[PDB]
């Protein structure tokens, strides 16, 4: 099975000649053996090249080579995918770009398969990226390294060390040298110590002055010195000790004072171990050095640092490399780490050789699974391209001052096999287009389709240090790519070039450094965007946030693609980035669409994560613009557009049915501007959870009709969250730290400290927000949080359709809604969309009203006199039914419309149209059927005006009275407009009539009234046609009356000072009121209460709550919660629940709670009274005296008897069993002070408990990997 074991393999060895040319041709059947360094290698004609295995894995072999020509049925082997290579191979591919010759198609530093070539590389299987089973905090401690050193601090320095965290409890100095006293609150100090605690000394200047017996004796006992028997004067001296840890917990030193010196330090060193395993030295010292008496505290991580992780790694070994992701806005968090070897490491476990300087979440985070990803880097196959320590020719260097001019492999169309697996890919890629790292250019079907036996797949590479893309798709579909690692790459790190690229398959693959890059204007940052016009037109400054900033971790320039298991752990600006070309482009561009992309259903997209990214975490928009740089378009090729609308229809037909694309499982947090953003019709993202972001989801469409008709946008069974206990960590380019809303701690934030944090935002529509949940989203003096809003500086479109139902909102949820006000990033608010915004509560869970409407609070076109003022969302709640009315006028530009109710003549609405760039601008405001109302304009009436009824049901009405001269002449049509095809179908005439009384009998009739005294032409907007679901129009096409007016008057068209209050009528009430209903309904909210990753391992959500001494007077009970169930008890004692861990849902097979009389009891139920595998959950509550239970919780899962102590509060969660788990957890308190809110998640049905399998756990995912295979 093997290649290197094929018997007619000669070795081969040509030795170190950069000048040797070689070419491997027919009968050349070679077996490389030994380092080589030639030209080039050129195999062709069937010759054979494979590497030379050991059966062991040492035989370490390195070839340099300007390039590898691999074409006409040559073949290179390094291992089959089933006979796999065990040492370690490297291919440098060296050459600089002014530096000898360069190839045709090629350019140079290549490896380049042709047709018929047979690229077979694959690696040592290593486990690609798992998770964070443990959150992992700066300097490796829970609460930090401490460093500290101070010249001339005279006395004793003390400082206390939490023997369980290693946190620093107290820093005290005790000045025992001038003044007595002071050796006097050091003797008390050490009296109300509780046993155990780490304790330092370092004497500051001069101590053993003021220094008491009675203190003497005391630091002889409780901490077991020797030495300060005889302290002296300017004698350094340095203590690390253990509080009524008896002799051997004590570690001193002592030095003299000779000749203005010490003669060197005076240390005092132990090791501790935290609880969690994690192995730290307290450090202490005090010296005299020529004079000057230093004295300084060390505590910090030693031995390695031990990270946990949530799945097996038994396969990265010691000298290699490793990467943790960012859990934070900056994508510039990420690290990266090498592992050293540990002994003492269980399957799930390794040992870290550097000290992390950021914060790395490891915990599920109030129900988002925020764990940091975690990929192996050091491969045993290896194609590196050699470069320079600085940029040199023109390499781009005005941007980067390091060389970008790596290798890259390139693989053309019709070729034999190519099976890239588990191979390292260092400093590949070049700043020249089509050199990727692993470049498939034009290849075709590539799969069962295009004639391969086992399809074209790329598995688990690790493409690191890239100087262009990681993996580019040019024109090549059915392509796999599975488990593969793309770190601190430039431009898109994954890449469909032309739009064409169909049926390809991403598979549990990772992304993250996704900087910008130099190639596409959609890869330019800001800099770079302003600077390259040498392909725009004409003196043009290009725009660099409607033309470029688009770096994305996956670029989807097709939508029938199949994204799963995936993540994009940071990027410049986005993600993943679904887009749409209007035409194929580049060099595929040419053969004429028999499917144009905007119209073709969405491929897979099921549980992904995408975090840490400035612009977008899921993007679903925009275009590449199709036409080079011209006169009347000056933008460079392939610039961002914003006129793509997805409508994803059958067989890409427009004129067959809806298909919806299907958002599933998408995990998002820490993004600075939107969490997903998808427009176009039929779009239902679901299972999906949002955190932490400044926008969550985003539902757009079109700015005036649909861009499909009949476009409903739902969110279902979602989670969202405001200010999560992911603080962040200010650092790593962390532009933003603010107060937090809640507990007003420091946290990262995601834009400028007064942005509006928004969960979900509405926007055109029609959209269904139902059964779905918001957590944490409380307002600072600063901003305006909430939790559902409105787009803001908005000027287009928005539907009374749009309805949210069945929403549950958290008791952290301040302001559910909330409509702006004149502000900084509200500006005016004061557009035609602000004014207009909207929407439908179905069945009372937003607002306590069953069927209500509910908008802004100053508009007044939809307010009957029931309607209930609302101040703090500034809006207003009311009933009725509601459409929208399209007004366009022609002839006049800049003009402002003013709509006017008549019951309430007082509050107009004036309009500033929407086409304020274009020549017909329309308006578009929102109304209550059946009622009257006025126009008038800011200047003179425009000469011809179209009336469209939007969102109208069949007899659906109102009526409408226009301001003209007094001096005109009318004519009016009726008709209906076919979208499709632009006719106007059954046209009819209207009639005039003598009286606004005549016209209301004959309110069904096509009938005009004209008042030449007030100048208003009155007619009724009546629909004769039915709506089908959510289209904007009726069956027979959209409705729409036309008015030509004759008139040469310029005067301004306002008759507000004539038509009232001749026509005032008295406000009345179509639609009466309900009544409130505060007491959240029964199904409310989303069915799942944690959103994870591994959707197939169930995790059990458990919190607790344990309360103070003003909560408890109050009366506040304890309670642990366990997937919603409140076991509450309020007696002091203690609450313990015995949870079996294998059933799901959870099966609690004993609570328990001992009250403070029966404490005692509780020693022997946990010594016994426990099942064997079974999870133990327990709070305490009140003054709890002497728990000598320190002992008795170290089989459940500790390391060693902490110290919970005194008469504080405690929580814990374990497990008697065998293994030992990383959540078990411990939390201490003093008394009365409680432990507040705290929240755990316990994974269930692991085989590490002990649990049989019961069947085979349906990985959904691998489901639909087998099922978009064939
Ligand atoms: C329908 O009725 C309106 C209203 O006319 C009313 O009744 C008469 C009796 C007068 O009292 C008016 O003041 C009332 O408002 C008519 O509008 C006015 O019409 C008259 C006659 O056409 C206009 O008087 C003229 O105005 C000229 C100014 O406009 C000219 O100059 C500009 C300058 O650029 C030029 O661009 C334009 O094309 C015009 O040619 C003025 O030069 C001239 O000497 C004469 O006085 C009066 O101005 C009109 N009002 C306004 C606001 O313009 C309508 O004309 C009438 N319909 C039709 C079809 O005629
Ligand atoms: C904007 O300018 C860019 C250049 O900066 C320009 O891109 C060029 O487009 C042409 C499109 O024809 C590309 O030419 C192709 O080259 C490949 C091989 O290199 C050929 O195989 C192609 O022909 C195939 O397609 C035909 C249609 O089916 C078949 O009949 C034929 O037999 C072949 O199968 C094609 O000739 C050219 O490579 C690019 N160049 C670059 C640098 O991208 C772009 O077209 C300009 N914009 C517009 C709108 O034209
Ligand atoms: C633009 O596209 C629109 C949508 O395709 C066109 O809309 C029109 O919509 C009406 C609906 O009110 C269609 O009415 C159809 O009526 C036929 C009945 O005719 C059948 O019988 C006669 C024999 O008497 C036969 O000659 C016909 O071919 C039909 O077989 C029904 O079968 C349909 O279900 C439907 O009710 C119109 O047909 C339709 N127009 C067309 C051209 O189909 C709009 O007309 C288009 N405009 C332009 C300018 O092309
Ligand atoms: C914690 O509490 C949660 C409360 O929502 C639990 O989550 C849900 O628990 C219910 C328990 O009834 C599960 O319902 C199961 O559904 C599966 C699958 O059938 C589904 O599909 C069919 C149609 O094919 C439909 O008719 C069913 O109603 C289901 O919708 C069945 O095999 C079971 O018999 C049972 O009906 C939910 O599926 C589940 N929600 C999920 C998994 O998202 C949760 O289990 C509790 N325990 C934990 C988290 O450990
Ligand atoms: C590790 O993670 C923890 C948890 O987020 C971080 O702990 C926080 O550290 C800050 C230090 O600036 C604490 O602020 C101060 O704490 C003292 C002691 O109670 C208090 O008296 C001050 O008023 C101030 O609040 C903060 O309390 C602490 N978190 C909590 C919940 O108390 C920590 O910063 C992370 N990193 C390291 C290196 O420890
Ligand atoms: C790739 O090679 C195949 C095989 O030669 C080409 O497929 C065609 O296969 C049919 C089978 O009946 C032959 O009759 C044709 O002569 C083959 N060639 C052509 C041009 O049709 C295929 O065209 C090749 N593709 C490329 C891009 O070279
Ligand atoms: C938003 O509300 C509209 C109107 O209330 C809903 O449209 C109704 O849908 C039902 C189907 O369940 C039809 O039977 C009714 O005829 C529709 N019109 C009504 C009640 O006036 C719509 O389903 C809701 N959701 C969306 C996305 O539009
Ligand atoms: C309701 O709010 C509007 C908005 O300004 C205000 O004009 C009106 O007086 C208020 N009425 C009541 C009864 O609060
Ligand atoms: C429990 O521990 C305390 C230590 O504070 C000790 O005094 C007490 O005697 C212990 N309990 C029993 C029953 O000995
Ligand atoms: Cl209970
Ligand atoms: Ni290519």
């Amino acid at each position: 099975n093997c290649p290197d074991q094929n018997p007619r393999l000669r070795n081969w060895d040509p030795g170190q000649d950069s000048a040797k040319q070689v070419v491997i041709k027919e009968g050349d059947m070679l077996r490389l053996t030994s380092d080589a360094t030639v030209h080039s290698i050129v195999i062709q004609d069937g010759g054979l090249l494979v590497f030379g295995d050991n059966k062991d894995g040492s035989r370490n072999i390195t070839l340099r080579t300007h390039y590898i020509l691999i074409q006409d049925g040559g073949a290179l082997h390094i291992g089959a995918e089933k006979c796999r290579y065990k040492s370690k191979a490297t291919i440098t591919l060296y050459g600089k770009s002014d530096e000898g010759e360069s190839m045709p198609t090629f350019g140079k530093k290549f490896i380049g398969v042709e047709a018929g070539g047979t690229l077979e590389l694959h690696g040592a299987r290593k486990a690609s990226w798992t998770l964070l089973a443990r959150t992992l905090n700066s300097s490796g401690l829970p609460f930090g390294s401490y460093t500290f050193e101070k010249d001339f601090s005279r006395g004793l320095n003390v400082r206390v060390i939490d023997q369980d965290t290693a946190k620093i409890l107290e820093s005290e100095r005790f000045d025992t040298h001038e003044y007595r006293n002071e050796s006097r609150r050091l003797q008390e100090f050490l009296r109300f110590q509780d046993p155990g605690r780490i304790v330092a000394i370092a004497v500051g200047d001069s101590a053993a002055k003021s220094l008491l017996q009675g203190t003497i004796q005391m630091i002889q006992e409780r901490l077991g010195s020797e030495l300060i028997q005889g302290l002296g004067y300017r004698q350094a001296w340095a203590l690390v000790g253990v509080i009524d840890g008896g002799s051997t917990s004590c570690n001193e030193s002592v030095r003299n004072y000779e000749n203005h010196s010490s003669g060197g330090k005076a240390l005092a060193q132990r090791e501790f171990y935290t609880v969690d395993g994690q192995k730290f030295s307290v450090t202490a010292y005090s010296e005299w050095i020529e004079g000057v008496s230093l004295s300084g505290f060390r505590v910090e991580v030693v031995d390695g640092v031990k990270l946990n992780l949530l799945d097996d790694v038994s396969s990265w070994k010691p000298g290699d490399q490793i990467v943790v992701a960012s859990t934070d806005y900056s994508m510039y968090q990420a690290e990266e780490f090498t592992l050293l070897p540990c002994s003492e490491c269980s399957h799930f476990q390794v040992k870290v050789k550097e000290t992390p300087q950021f914060l790395h979440m490891g915990e599920i985070i109030d129900g988002v699974d925020m764990r940091a990803e975690v990929g192996i880097l050091t491969r045993n196959i290896v194609i590196q391209g050699e470069v320079e320590d600085s940029c040199y020719a023109e390499n781009q260097c005005q941007f980067f001052d390091y060389d970008t001019f790596g290798g890259h492999i390139m693989i053309m169309k019709n070729f034999t096999s190519v099976h890239l697996s588990y191979v390292e890919l260092k400093h590949m890629g070049q700043q020249q287009m089509g050199r990727y790292p692993v470049h498939f250019h034009l290849c075709g079907d590539v799969d069962y389709k295009g004639g391969y036996r086992h399809a074209t797949f790329v598995d688990g590479l690790s493409i690191h240090h890239s100087f262009s893309r990681c993996i580019t798709v040019h024109g090549t579909n059915g392509l796999l790519i599975k488990d593969t690692i793309g770190f601190d790459t430039l431009g898109h790190c994954f890449f469909l070039e032309d739009g064409i690229e169909q049926r390809n398959t991403l598979f549990h693959n990772l992304g993250l450094l996704t900087k910008p890059g130099t190639l596409l204007p959609t890869d330019r940052n800001n800099s770079m965007c302003t600077t390259m016009r040498d392909k725009v037109f004409g003196n043009y400054i290009p725009v660099p946030a409607t033309d470029c900033m688009a770096v994305s971790t996956f670029w989807i320039a097709h939508p029938n693609n199949n994204l799963i298991n995936n993540a994009a752990a940071g990027s410049q600006d986005a993600g993943i980035w679904y887009l749409f070309h209007k035409e194929p482009t580049g060099e595929s561009s040419g053969l004429q669409l028999l499917a144009k992309p905007e119209l073709t259903p969405l491929g897979i997209f099921y549980n992904n994560r995408v975090h840490s990214n400035f612009k977008a975490g899921l993007f679903i928009d925009k275009g590449v613009k199709t036409t080079n740089s011209s006169a009347a378009d000056p933008r460079e090729y392939l610039c961002l557009d914003n006129s793509a609308r997805f409508r994803p229809h059958q067989d890409a037909n427009p004129e067959k049915p809806r298909v919806a694309a299907l958002i599933d499982r998408l995990i998002a947090f820490k993004n600075n501007d939107n969490g997903a953003w998808v427009r176009g019709g039929d779009i239902i993202v679901q299972n999906s959870a949002f955190a932490d972001n400044g926008i969550g989801l985003t539902f757009a469409s079109d700015g005036s009709f649909p861009s499909d008709e009949g476009s409903s946008q739902e969110v279902s069974e979602s989670l969202f969250v405001g200010e999560s206990r992911n603080y962040g960590f200010q650092g790593g380019q962390n532009k933003y730290v603010g107060t937090g809303g809640i507990d007003q701690k420091p946290r990262t934030l995601p834009r400028n400290r007064t942005f509006p944090i928004r969960g979900f935002q509405i926007y055109d529509g029609p959209i269904h927000l139902t059964r779905s949940t918001f957590k944490k989203y409380v307002p600072t003096p600063d901003r305006y949080s909430s939790a559902i809003g409105f787009l803001m500086k908005n000027s287009w479109q928005i539907t009374p359709r749009n309805n949210i139902s069945l929403v549950k909102f958290g008791p952290h949820v301040s302001l559910n809604v909330f409509f702006g006000k004149p502000g900084p990033w509200f500006e005016d608010c004061e557009m035609d969309g602000d004014k207009n915004s909207i929407f439908h509560d179905i069945d009372g869970s937003v607002t306590g009203y069953k069927d209500a409407y509910v908008g802004r609070m100053d508009n007044y076109l939809i307010r009957h006199p029931s309607c209930v003022n609302v101040s703090k969302w500034n809006a207003v709640i009311c009933s009725g039914t509601y459409a929208q009315v399209y007004v366009q006028t022609w002839s006049t530009q800049n003009l402002s419309m003013t709509i006017t109710r008549d019951e309430y003549p007082s509050n107009p609405m004036v309009l500033r149209g929407i086409n304020q760039k274009a020549a017909f601008p329309q308006y578009q405001p929102v109304v209550m059927l059946e009622k009257g109302y006025t126009i008038h304009w800011n200047g003179p009436a425009p000469r011809t005006t179209f009336l469209y009824l939007v969102n109208f049901n069949k007899n659906d009405w109102i009526r409408v009275g226009l301001c003209y001269p007094s001096n005109t002449s009318f004519q009016v049509t009726f008709g209906y407009l076919q979208r499709q095809n632009g006719s106007l179908s059954k046209i009819e005439e209207y009639e005039p009539v003598h009286s606004l009384e005549e016209l209301q009998r004959k309110q069904s009739e096509r009938k005009f009234y004209f008042d030449s005294s007030t100048g208003l032409l009155f007619l009724y907007l009546k629909a004769k046609s039915h709506r089908h679901g959510h289209s904007y129009c009726s069956s027979q096409g959209c409705e729409r009356v036309k008015i030509q007016a004759a008139t040469d008057s310029k005067d301004i068209s306002n008759c507000m000072a004539k038509a009232y209050p001749q026509y005032y009528r008295k406000p009345s009430v179509v639609k009466r009121m309900p009544a409130m209903l505060t007491g959240l309904c029964q199904g409310c909210g989303t069915r799942q209460v944690v959103f994870t990753s591994d959707p197939h391992k169930s995790y059990l959500p458990v919190q607790f709550q344990s309360p103070d001494k003003a909560e408890t007077q109050r009366g506040d009970p304890s309670v642990i919660s366990v997937n919603g169930t409140d076991f509450t008890f309020r007696s002091a004692g203690v609450l313990l629940l015995v949870v079996d861990p294998c059933s799901v849902p959870f099966r609690l097979t004993e609570k328990t709670v001992f009250p403070l009389a029966d404490v005692s009891r509780i020693e022997e139920y946990l010594k016994t009274g426990i099942p064997p595998r079974s999870i133990v959950l327990l709070s305490t509550r009140g003054e709890i005296k002497q728990l000598n239970i320190s002992h008795l919780l170290v089989p459940l899962g500790l390391a060693k008897p902490a110290h919970l102590y005194d008469k504080g509060s405690t929580i814990f969660l374990g497990f008697s069993g065998n293994f030992k788990p990383s959540w078990t957890k411990l939390f201490t308190s003093p008394a009365g002070q409680g432990l507040g809110v705290l929240e755990q998640f316990i994974p269930l049905q692991l085989d590490e408990y002990g649990c049989p399998r019961a069947t085979t756990v349906r990985r959904r995912d691998l489901e639909l990997l087998k099922q978009a295979s064939k």
